[PDB]
């Protein structure tokens, strides 16, 4: 059985088929087709604060290297030399003045230029090997990439995302704190995960003390409350109606918390005293932001958190979680830690788990795919279809 | 080289060509057209006591699930939920009132029914979505599953067997302690090692102390000496005499052991002083039962052991021992753990890094299939065939 | 795009296409007609100093087992049981009075014959099931296998080489130390790291102590600087000169260290003061010796080096580093163990880095060949060419 053939049967109210998940000739498939041509979320721009900053990251098996060039400009490469290939940072992230391959020295500028490369003989032109840059948008605050030469449209999304993003002040956040966690479930089991509060009361004691469980919050006709909510927050400046991208791709909306809550802690309050952005009311809950197949984030008024996610073979995908604060915020003065961080760590060790356990079963000859519920789990129905589709108009001759 | 021209080509008197032992293709045979078409051993019956007891297991790919009852029967079921496909049973044993999906909390009852599931619209019909049953047969206490949907006849088996197992009143053991290990050989290789003892005296000290050597007995024209020991078993009622598979898939014989021992101890004396079942005389030695290609076993006066062999890759293999004696026995009173187990813990290391020593010799392109010894290792061509065999049938179209 | 059309295509003065370095494809290519087909350094003859005396090395999937036998011959052999294929010698080294299988005590005389086999037949022919011979040359105290049956021709690379190699009297030489490690990097990227000094300035403090940075010298027009050194060498009866083989494969030459260096030592003396070999003068510098795909070698006056190169994975390489000194040489007297290896360890180490991380890059599909420096890189171009070459004879109908 041919992937043309299991997507021509594929019906939208379902689950996939095994091999979507499980199988290697798909990752492939996503990762050539999804991957490596849409538009994926890096990490905050904030990360690159002095020139000569840069951070590394690994798409599939491309390896990136964003950085801050002398110009002020952020600019992304392909992190392999272009004499034998080599890595040329190694480290997370870091500064330096120059990109200097620790092999043998060829060294570029922070625009990707090749300025210097030992006795390569008269011969040698280096306008023909500076690093191979990659396609880099920066969206108020968050770097995002594009591994194709011919990158979609970003603009739409962006143009639709500012207005939203914009009242968070992303620029002059730092970062309070980044988990980095494998989950062994394929990226499709962390996004379906993801669309759904199916999961919640069950699954996250923490979240729920502050996270609403109505599906027509985490999931995908607006009610009286959620106008209600939507109007005190664009009455006070604050942008917050649901936004959903023509083909599905993306998501924006401000959604309101649990009764009372203001952030995600414990105790509900507000995790930060000095808050990032200029979000108002106080009590304007979580702007919900998703952009397949890369993202998900919440930015609250007090600080905001953005997630990646990352393949890292059929059945494990990276979920990368940064806890932005306002870059005066101090911690053990401004906010405690523990407190910041702790819901969500909670949160996601148990969709870990969830997911994994998802995948185990999956990985049965027995799984077939079930019906999604209509009224839970319609953000998952929508994910799935916009993966299909995508998957299609890839494999169109 | 086709998988049909080695088996064209192959001769009873020789092990088997490198692929049958290395190959990922002739694993996924192997698994595909034995481990899911034949029957096979699972759990002792008494590892489900209660209602609501269960256990659970992997085999291959699949993920089983068994469980007792609200009716006290004792039924099998693919371990996936018809939601997403989460494994429904995480820990190896348990008790639950009801199957309980941790995902999304879809509930069964224990009999596979879907009996409640949150939120799933008007047009969903619970009666097409309980879990999948996998067939089950009870061989007087010894639970085997089989994975077809279109099972082997295992009647004639039961029918032959029950004579020779309910002598040892196994739905009235507990199981005193079981020993999980992977052995990093084929699943064929383990076999081969199990189906001979011409590697015994030089290889395991303990074991020969209370398991004769002759070929006869582990192995594959019934001498005077086996035929006497035959006859004091069933002059006393305690069926003994050889019985082998019309086409070599089982084998059922009470052997005697090595001069005065009665037991698999240091000593020789029996392990346990409340015995498992009403076998007698006292030295009736050890029914050794296999039944390829999960199980061999020795049922002794005192006590018994299953052994389990269950596929992990085309080089690995768990090997699972369970120890069963009188639910009555008390540890500590009518029998001392250590000195009840010693013997075959050490027996079973001792086979594990022979096995993977043989593997190692085998992944060399230099390997070539070796003759068997006639005399030795009657059992281990007996096995071979059988494998063959079966591959064949499976084979044709 | 067929491995055919990417040999078609090679340019030779560029690093290779992404798949030679990652690819399975290529791997088993590199295996089945590089390293099956060529001539391979194994081990010092002096591992194997007493009759019974055995060494084990595994080369791609074959287990070789190389014993000295009681007639004082070296004979190499397959490490595969002709029973059912176990490996015979388990420990790296040891000594034997016989080759006796540990599974079933077939047992073999140090020549291969099978000379006791328990209980096979009347129709057993024990001369049908001696152990398989393996190629094998000895080089002036180096032994060298070959697995093919049908082994390229040896002798010219020996008859060029025994001048160089006699004046150290490798055979009455100890293993003082052996360091194995397993570089991340395809064995290719492993020589391509060797054959340069490029990346030495940067990357070797302790070597560059003692070991030139002439790419005339680690590299591949004889200066006059050099040729002075090779007629004090040569005048003094040690031969010293460039000897390059007509096809690429081996070079022999003795090149001067850095002013005033005798040793690969912290202070640049001699690690040991009883020397091996009979070399003059003191300072004749080192005698670099490689043979592809398997060696690179440095025999100094005082000590000599040996490393051996084996393929593990696409991605990951053996190479073993054997320091070889006076058999009479006592450890805390004539040298110290810290102080003879310690430069080579670390520069080692570094290359290990380096390759690691040459690879990462490499696997980023944005990887494309460039140039290798004319000057500095010459001796990675030849072999490269080498490779190619010998990958396209073997492919050609
Ligand atoms: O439960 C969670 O953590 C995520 C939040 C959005 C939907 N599910
Ligand atoms: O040696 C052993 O442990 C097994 C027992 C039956 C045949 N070989
Ligand atoms: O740097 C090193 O260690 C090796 C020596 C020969 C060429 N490169
Ligand atoms: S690989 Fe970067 S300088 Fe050689
Ligand atoms: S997967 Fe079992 S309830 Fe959703
Ligand atoms: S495998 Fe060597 S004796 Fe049986
Ligand atoms: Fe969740
Ligand atoms: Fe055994
Ligand atoms: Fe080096």
């Amino acid at each position: 059985t041919s992937i043309h053939q299991r997507l021509d049967r594929r019906l939208s109210g379902f689950s996939l088929e095994q091999p979507f998940y499980t199988s290697p000739e798909v990752y492939a498939l996503d990762l050539q087709h999804i991957f490596y041509k849409q538009w994926l979320y890096a990490v905050p721009v904030c990360q690159l604060a002095k020139a000569g900053s840069y951070t590394t990251l690994r798409v599939g098996a491309y390896e990136v290297v964003i950085v801050r060039s002398r110009d002020g400009e952020v600019r992304a490469f392909h992190n392999s030399c272009r004499h034998r290939g080599s890595l040329i940072c190694k480290a997370r992230q870091g500064q330096v003045a120059k990109l200097v391959c620790p092999y043998h020295q060829w060294t570029y500028e922070l625009d990707g230029k090749l300025i210097w490369a030992n006795d390569m003989g008269p011969d040698f032109d280096a306008s023909k090997y500076g690093l191979k840059p990659v396609n880099l948008r920066n969206l108020d605050g968050l770097i995002y990439i594009c591994l194709s030469d011919t990158p979609p449209d970003f603009q739409t999304f962006a143009q639709l995302a500012r207005p939203y993003l914009e009242v968070h002040d992303l620029k002059d956040a730092k970062v309070a704190f980044t988990s980095t966690i494998i989950e062994k479930g394929n990226w499709k089991l962390v996004w379906e995960n993801n669309r759904e509060c199916y999961h919640c009361s069950s699954n996250h004691p923490a979240l729920c003390r502050s996270f609403p469980l109505d599906p027509e919050v985490a999931g995908v006709g607006v009610s009286k409350k959620l106008q209600a909510h939507f109007d005190r927050c664009e009455a006070a400046g604050t942008p917050a109606q649901f936004v959903l991208a023509g083909d599905g791709q993306y998501r924006l909306a401000r959604m309101p918390l649990q009764e009372k809550a203001l952030s995600y802690t414990m105790d509900g309050k507000a995790a930060v005293s000095r808050h990032l952005g200029r979000v108002a009311p106080p009590d304007a809950g979580t702007l919900l932001m998703f952009h397949y197949p890369s993202t998900w984030n919440h930015f609250l008024p007090d600080h905001s958190l953005t997630f990646r996610v990352m393949p890292i073979s059929p059945t494990e995908t990276e979920v990368t979680t940064t806890w932005l604060v306002h870059k005066d915020a101090v911690e053990g003065v401004d906010y405690d830690l523990k407190r910041l961080t702790e819901v969500w760590i909670a949160t996601n060790d148990e969709d870990r788990e969830i997911v994994e356990t998802n995948q185990q079963g999956i990985l049965s000859p027995a799984y077939v795919p079930g019906p999604y519920s209509p009224g839970q789990e319609s953000g998952v129905m929508q994910f799935v279809d916009w993966y299909a589709a995508s998957l299609e108009r890839a494999l169109a001759p």
